[PDB]
């Protein structure tokens, strides 16, 4: 049930990110950036399938897993940062990025500004284009859907969302984080028992849940205001052939959102999952390798 063995790297900011680096003997380079509640360990069974063909870097992003955070993120560009000095610091030039959630906002940004690096970029049950909002919630727990969260402080006071969350991490509940899965992801299929202890224990790890989410509400890469902050435009940017991946019963990130992703992105392609929630790897995996293998071949 441990983690996988990990290497480390110090960049010029004064962190130091932990990577897992597998297929080291191919010529094909796959960097993977996962997403909210987890590290590189959530892509354990992407590596497994994919490692004996590509050269894979899988990042704990800062405050993730076994990464630093010695300062805080306010921002998925933060992130996108992290990536860009890892890569100088690793010498890569040119590679395949796919990013999960979360992961796919840092990865649309990474690949808005640095253009001359991603070959292919694809997006797994990424974050839309203006980010994902948090309300207020009433007295059931549920949101007010015309009263929008703004700032750091007021995420820091959801008592719903974000609390237990930290409570979780302070107090090791590994059964809270099995709880909130298993209703909104795993509602179908679960990974395998020693597997999901894995998972549970990488949850545990997280450092940065409140940043994290001040840097979801207020991620706009699109030409318009999202109710928060104005739109960077900067999605236009992203020219690498992008592909979109989206599950037909995502119940943290809807089917419009992938569908608005497709939209907008210059260079992009569409596939919907059947009978897939936020993780094609526990729903679907062979589908979604088949997927991934053919985007990466073209």
């Amino acid at each position: 049930i441990k983690p996988a063995t990990m290497e480390f790297v110090s960049l010029s900011n004064g962190e130091t990110i932990a990577y897992q680096e597998v297929g080291r003997r191919n010529t094909d380079i796959l960097v993977l950036i996962h997403g909210n509640m987890t590290s590189s360990q959530h892509w354990d069974l992407v590596i497994e399938k994919l490692q004996d063909q590509y050269h894979i870097y899988a990042l704990d992003l800062r405050g993730f897993g076994q990464s630093t955070y010695n300062q805080s993120i306010d921002s998925l560009q933060d992130f996108a940062e992290d990536v860009k000095l890892f890569i100088d610091e690793l010498k890569l030039e040119k590679f395949s990025l796919m990013g999960w959630a979360m992961g796919g906002g840092v990865a649309m940004q990474f690949t808005a500004n640095h253009p001359t690096f991603v070959e292919k970029l694809i997006l797994v049950e990424s974050v839309g284009m203006k980010g994902y909002p948090i309300f207020k919630k009433d007295t059931n727990g549920q949101p007010i859907v015309s009263s929008l969260v703004k700032t750091k402080e007021e995420i820091a006071q959801d008592p719903v969302q974000i609390a237990p969350v930290l409570d979780a991490i302070k107090n090791m509940n590994k059964l809270y984080y099995r709880t909130v899965w298993n209703l909104l992801i795993y509602t179908h299929n679960q990974p395998e028992p020693d597997r999901y202890e894995k998972y549970l224990d990488d949850m545990l790890t997280q450092r940065n849940f409140v940043d994290v989410n001040y840097a979801l509400i207020t991620f706009n890469i699109s030409d318009e205001h999202n109710g928060v902050v104005g739109g960077s435009k900067q999605i236009h940017r992203i020219k690498a052939p992008t592909l979109v991946i989206q599950g037909d019963r995502d119940y943290v990130v809807p089917q419009v959102v992938g569908e608005e992703l497709a939209k907008h992105l210059p260079n992009a392609e569409l596939k919907v999952l059947e009978d897939c929630g936020h993780s094609p790897f526990i729903d679907c995996l062979d589908v979604f390798i088949k997927h991934v293998e053919d985007w990466l071949e073209q």
